[PDB]
This record gives structure tokens, sequence and C-alpha cells, in this order.
């Protein structure tokens, strides 16, 4: 049974419903992104109207074989009407193709789904700044003061920084990149790009990447393994018996692996500072943890809800807990009280 956070009152609407069955008097279903934990239970026998943009269309017809007929895909930032309703598309910040969802109610009600996103300062002056919202949900992954991490430049920085030096230093040294899921596609083609090398993968891999729009992506990205010095993995083999075996597969081409594990936040981010971050190694491998986020921190989110001045908000993430609820709620009325809304 659907959770009440997943509904959008006053409509026939749901948002990343899709693991529920028949979801009583739903007409059309919403996916914010293309990530499992959202579109957890759509496949090719899927019957009604799935409503997103053009890049996740693109996946759910590729990848989870969801037949066209089926598939809506609405242009980002325009007014479009379904089953009645105003709604308007916005970029999320978050992974490729992932949006928000402004919601007009026909009683006059504005609400705000924001789905995954990573909050910024561009984001007030979308569409989002010429009315009102009565109600946000609100992706609270991170809502709470110790998570903090640097911005997605700086972390790219250090990226390339690191993998030009060591393979400047060592010319038969690989970088290796780990993958789970679309998102954070930059890390691995900014290293890429520094070294003048493309990215090799796996054809599933390839097939993904070639869903998501990315201007001049032939140019990049290829699965001839052989003549890339970039390699991306599945993340459960970035570690050094996972690692080992990889280099034993490129046929004495390399002697030495420089690999990145792309997390969220980790405690070791409430101590160091980007630029002295070190890695874990043992012998010729060395394996980085890299803090580079598609979820806002907590000031990055702070700032957008003082900005948006919501009437009403309800979390997304971290609800199945007592403590967290608790916690979040009384985050949302420190800022409240500070901004005085
Ligand atoms: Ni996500």
């Amino acid at each position: 049974t659907c959770p009440f956070y997943k509904k959008i009152p006053g409509t026939g609407f749901t948002v990343d419903a899709f693991q529920y069955g028949v979801v009583e008097g739903c007409t059309a279903y919403f996916l914010t992104h293309f990530h499992s934990d959202h579109y957890a239970g759509l496949s090719k026998h899927f019957t009604f109207p799935v409503y997103c943009s053009e890049i996740t269309g693109n996946l759910l017809k590729n990848k989870l074989h969801v037949q066209e007929q089926y598939i809506h895909p609405l242009p980002l930032d325009t007014e479009c009407i379904v089953n009645g309703v105003k709604v308007v598309l916005l970029d999320a910040n978050h992974c490729p193709g992932a949006v928000m969802i402004l919601f007009y109610l026909p009683n006059g009600t504005v609400i705000l789904h924001t789905g995954d996103f990573r909050a910024d300062p561009s984001m007030e002056r979308s569409l989002l700044a010429d009315q009102k919202v009565h109600m946000l949900y609100l992706d609270t992954t991170y809502c709470s003061p110790e998570y903090t991490f640097p911005s997605q430049q700086e972390v790219i920085r250090f990226a390339i920084n690191t993998a030009f030096e060591a393979v400047t230093l060592n010319p038969h040294a690989l970088v290796v990149c780990g993958t789970y899921s679309i998102g954070k596609e930059k890390v691995f083609l900014a290293i890429a790009d520094v070294l003048g090398s493309k990215v090799g993968m796996s054809q599933e891999k390839y097939k993904t990447l070639q869903c998501l729009n990315i201007p001049e992506i032939n140019s990049l990205i290829t699965t001839d393994m052989c003549s890339s010095l970039v390699h991306l993995l599945p993340m459960m083999q970035i570690n050094f018996k996972g690692l080992q075996s990889h280099l034993k597969k490129c046929g004495g081409k390399y002697n030495q692996i420089l690999a990145f594990r792309p997390t969220g936040w980790t405690h070791s981010n409430k101590f160091t500072r980007i630029a002295d971050v070190i890695p874990q190694t043992k012998g010729n491998i060395s394996i980085y943890g890299i803090p580079y986020s598609e979820h806002s921190s907590y000031l990055e989110m702070k700032r957008f809800v003082q900005w948006l001045k919501p009437q009403k908000i309800i979390p997304t993430v971290n609800v199945g807990t007592w403590k967290s609820r608790s916690t979040m709620e009384k985050y949302f009325r420190e800022w409240k009280l500070e901004a005085g809304y």
C-alpha cells in the first residue's frame, strides 16, 4: 500500500509509486528520475500513463522495455496540462534526466515535489521565482548539520589533478572508476578528457550512457576496453581483490591501478579537507574515496527552504524512524523562526 507522502492531494497523481500494484484513484504516475528505489516495480508489462523527462523516458523504453504508448515525456521549464491539471518539470541538479515537479491544483494550492535534488542558488531564478508554494515534498537525505561536503567543481579538480599526476609519472598506470547507477558521469568524463582517452566499459553500461543526451558522447566512450586507459567497473568490484583480478585481464599492458569510488558523505568528511584526502594502498593498487554528492548538503537545503518559505514541509527521505522525523521537524522550526515566515 502506497504511503501518503507519495500521493498528491486533489489530483489523480502519484510520484515514484510503482511498487504498490494498481494504486486506487491514480490516473497518471509521475517518475522523477531513473534510480532503482524510485522506479521499483516498472517493467514491459506496465499499462498506465507514465509522465517524466525525455531522458528518463529513453531509459524506461531501452533498459526496462516499457512500451512506447505508455511513455509521456515532457519538456522542461514549460507549462503543460496533464489530465486537466497544470504542471511544470524543473531540473533537479541530481542525475541525468532528474526533475522536480510543480503542481498547480484546481483549488489554488501550489505544490513542489523535489524528487531527489542538490539545491542550488540558480533555482532561485527558475520558474519558482514567480509564485508562492503552499506544500514542499522535500529530499531530506542529508538533513543534519554534520553533513558537509565540497562543491562538485572542487571534487572534480581533485580527481583530474590526481589522475594526471599519476599517469604522467607512470604511463603504464590504468585508472578505474566505480559505478552502480546513472549519475556522477562528470567523474570519469573529466578524468578521461585530461588523459586524452575514451572511457571503456561493458556493453550494458554503454547502452545506458547512450540514453542520456550527453553532447558528443560518441567521441567520449567506447566498448573497446584495450584502446582506453580509463575503465568503468561495477562499484562492488572496487576493492583490492577485484582490482587485482581486473589487472590480470589487461594482458600486461598495465602495471599499476589508481581507482576512484565516488560515494556520498562518509564520516571522514567530519575531519578531512578534500585537499588532504589520501588513498588506501596495497602494492601497485591505490583506492580513493571521493565525496561527490548529488544530494543537497545541510547548508544548501536550509538556504533553499528559507528562500522558498513553504507553508508546510513533507519529508520524503529518513521517514522510517521517530528519531529521524523529530530531528527533521526541529530543524524546519529553527529555519522558519530564524527567517521569519
Ligand atoms: Ni536518486
